């Protein structure tokens, strides 16, 4: 089946810096990764690269960086002659492969990857008389590029005085070693890492700094085994040796363990028949994204994970978030199940416990990024792991999902209480008001307030910078509105924990677009969103919230609720499943009795105002500040009631508001804010698109949504091409942004293959 599928992926490059970046600091090319290694290959695409796999790249624990462009290049020579071949060059699902021809001799190229730390290749050489051969490979010295050009004359050396790269000989081959750099932002490495080249027979190597050539002579037709590994501590590098000695023992039984692996993964995953297939390809791009994303246990991470890139600037190593893993693990269910269970493990594995050092007063928190290096805080050196806040809860579904596949009892007996402590934890903790139905918020955190527990808060006005403390202080400020900004760090990672950081609906609005809201009559303080703290009954500091209650949140919450009912009643906790029946009812009712505008006929957050309204919801609909797709959420949520779904559709399906060139972005087009090219105020990404299309269905109307479902096939820029897949879309033209090879995305268009494409 693998074969049916070349070069879906452009896999070809040739790299001259270890940063070479494309215009978003993401890395250009898009390496072959597989099995959660922490290494990567390019397919070569002419003749400088011809006879190797170019574009070795490292994940150096939370980053990609490139170690070399040749390395390990098979040149052959027959009689003191130079063979001239032409190549071909092609990706697989699972493989790379290259063939390269001449008359008299020929050789077939086949990488797969056979451990979590180690990549196989198989060189297999078809020669009726004796050759020389001649492998050789260069590190890279320059630092950094954008779009090919270079930023500076920057070396790597020159950048990292510590890095001492040396290349050795060894007993069956070669190896670079690394020393320590903690660079906090780039480069991180152990000081015992290793890349290393063992091959199946023996080979004569000369060294020249940076630079190797290695022979060999062969008799005639042989097939060649050759191990590369990136091992990051000197416990990696011991453990490896046994299983690189088995793998040189028995290659065909890897060669075939990864061949098996990819045709179950696309047997179990192309499963919709009515698919086109250019639809199909793109499934099989989603499969080959979304595997390459997958990391083996690393460093504090001691589960397999998926991260939103591995090509990704701020998105590689196995730095893992929740919002990005419900999604992630709901797509993965369908072809390689072990793994989403594993990054959903992943998540839950630094779930805050009873006694915890740092925030006992978080129990059940999950943490918005894990990684490699704890943090200061926990006795590490990173500087992403972060704990200022969480991310929206699709927990359960993911969780469901995964047992909807595999009908597997006992995993949803693993996950249930983690999924409850999860539940407790929004309750207590971000839900200043007290009234069932949560807000996004933040920690309390260094980065937040003062050990005292004062949040801390700047206001800036001019070129004057105040800094001050305590909740006094900042609503005393609020009302004057003597400042050109107030930055509030709480508030940052509250925008942060809503998972859509400069939306319409939680303040954010450029000058001019304010401007012309004020014209129109409105307020600027129509969108200025207050902020408080949240304390327990005897006055600890939980965190913080925004005085506002977000109607996709609540909607999440009516989904989490729902779906530990299913669980508790699989697991026969049938009184406990009961109460997550009521819970639920209680959020749909003041989703649909609170949040829906009668106006309007959309659904919009409501503001958590000084008093609540008559009814007992928290404020009015903020409906001034537009329409968005938590809009929608209510009906993918199942929440809604028929009437207020039937409502909903109609605009979304409105050329006006959603129905645009590539419809259903994150802001009407009638959103005061709007904008095409911002992020969460305009751009369309496949997970609000998809929350649409299934919201759309569950209320009667799929017919409509698989008409959207085309109208995006046929608009959605980039989609029947081989480019790496990205983030989102401009709702007017279709054009693509965001980081390559985007885990998030590439599992929604995945679903809508699933569920939505066809044959028109
Ligand atoms: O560093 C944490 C930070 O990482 C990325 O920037 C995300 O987009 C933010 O929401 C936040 O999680
Ligand atoms: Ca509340």
């Amino acid at each position: 089946n693998a074969d049916n599928y070349k070069n879906v992926i452009n896999r070809t490059g040739a790299p001259q810096y270890m940063k070479d970046y494309d215009y978003d600091d993401h890395q250009r090319f898009n390496p072959f990764f597989d099995l959660g290694a922490w290494h990567g290959h390019l397919l070569p695409d002419g003749p400088n690269t011809m006879g190797g796999f170019p574009g070795v790249a490292l994940l150096t624990e939370e980053y990609i960086n490139f170690m070399a462009s040749n390395f390990d290049r098979l040149t052959v020579w027959q009689d003191g002659k130079k063979v001239d071949f032409t190549l071909e060059a092609y990706s697989i699902p699972g493989a790379l492969v290259q063939k390269l021809t001449a008359k008299d001799v020929q050789v077939e190229m086949t990488l797969r990857f056979a451990t979590p730390r180690t990549s196989l290749l198989e060189t297999k050489i078809t020669s009726n008389k004796p050759l020389d051969l001649v492998w050789d490979g260069e590190l890279l010295e320059k630092l950094e590029a954008k779009e090919g050009k270079p930023l500076s004359d920057k070396t790597i050396a020159g950048e990292y005085p510590d890095y001492q790269r040396k290349i050795s000989a060894t007993r069956d081959g070669l190896k670079v070693t690394f020393g320590k750099v903690r660079a906090t932002w780039d480069l991180l490495t152990s000081g015992e890492s290793e890349y290393q080249v063992h091959k199946s027979l023996p080979v004569q190597t000369e060294i020249n700094g940076n630079r190797f050539t290695s022979k060999a002579h062969i008799n005639g037709s042989t097939t060649l085994y050759t191990t590369y590994s990136h091992l990051l501590t000197a416990q990696e590098v011991s453990k490896e040796q046994m299983q690189i000695r088995d793998i040189l023992a028995r290659p065909a039984f890897y060669l075939t363990a990864s061949q098996q692996r990819w045709e179950e993964y696309l047997k179990k995953g192309l499963t919709n028949p009515d698919a086109t297939p250019e639809q199909t390809r793109v499934a099989v791009k989603a499969i080959e994204t979304l595997n390459g994303n997958w990391r083996s246990p690393g460093g504090a991470v001691k589960f397999n994970t998926v991260t939103p890139s591995v090509t990704g600037r701020w998105f590689s190593g196995n730095q893992t978030w929740p919002w990005d893993t419900w999604k992630q693990a709901f797509a993965m269910a369908h072809f390689n199940p072990d793994i989403a269970k594993e990054n959903i493990r992943a998540v839950f594995s630094w779930q805050i416990q009873p006694g915890d050092s740092v925030r006992p007063q978080d129990v059940g928190f999950v943490p918005d990024l894990i990684a490699w290096n704890l943090s200061p805080e926990r006795g590490g050196d990173g500087g992403n792991w972060n704990e200022r806040n969480t991310k929206p809860s699709l927990a359960a579904w993911s969780v469901m999902e995964v047992y909807n596949v595999t009908q597997d009892k006992t995993w949803v007996a693993e996950m249930y209480p983690k999924l409850v402590a999860y539940h407790d934890w929004w309750l207590r903790n971000r839900d200043h008001n007290g009234n069932g139905v949560p807000e996004y918020g933040a920690t309390r955190d260094k980065a937040h307030n003062t050990e005292s527990g004062e949040m801390l808060f700047t206001v800036k006005k001019g070129d004057k910078e105040e800094t001050q403390s305590g909740l006094n202080n900042y609503a005393r400020v609020v009302e004057k509105g003597q400042y050109d900004s107030l930055e509030i760090p709480a508030q940052v990672a509250a925008s942060w924990e809503s998972g859509r950081d400069d939306a319409a609906v939680f303040g954010f609005i450029d000058k001019e677009q304010l401007d012309k809201y004020v014209a129109n009559g409105g307020k600027r303080s129509d969108w200025t969103v207050k902020f408080a703290e949240n304390r327990s009954q005897d006055g600890t500091l939980l965190g913080y919230s925004l005085l506002q209650e977000s109607v996709d949140q609540a909607s999440y919450m009516y989904s989490d609720n729902h779906y530990l009912a299913e669980m508790a009643t699989i697991l026969g906790k049938p009184e406990e499943a009961k109460r997550y029946r009521q819970l639920a009812q209680q959020l749909a009712d003041y989703i649909n009795t609170c949040m829906f505008d009668p106006t309007t006929q959309f659904y919009y957050d409501v503001r958590i105002e000084d008093k609540p309204l008559a009814n007992g919801c928290a404020g009015k609909p903020i409906v001034e500040r537009g329409k968005g797709p938590e809009g929608w959420s209510p009906l993918f949520n199942g929440a809604a009631t028929q009437a207020n779904a039937d409502a909903v559709v109609k605009v979304m399906l409105d050329p006006k508001e959603f129905n645009t060139f590539v419809p259903l972005g994150t802001a009407a087009l009638t959103n005061p804010a709007f904008g095409a090219d911002i992020y969460w105020r305009g751009r369309v990404w496949v997970d609000q698109f998809w929350f649409g299309l299934k919201g759309m269905e569950r209320y009667g109307y799929r017919d409509d949504a698989l008409k959207l479902a085309d109208t995006f096939f046929r608009h959605a820029k980039g989609l029947t091409a081989d480019g790496p897949i990205q983030e989102n879309y401009n709702p007017l033209t279709g054009a693509q942004q965001g980081a390559p090879n985007f885990s998030w995305s590439a599992a929604h268009l995945y679903m809508l293959y699933n569920d939505f494409f066809r044959k028109q």
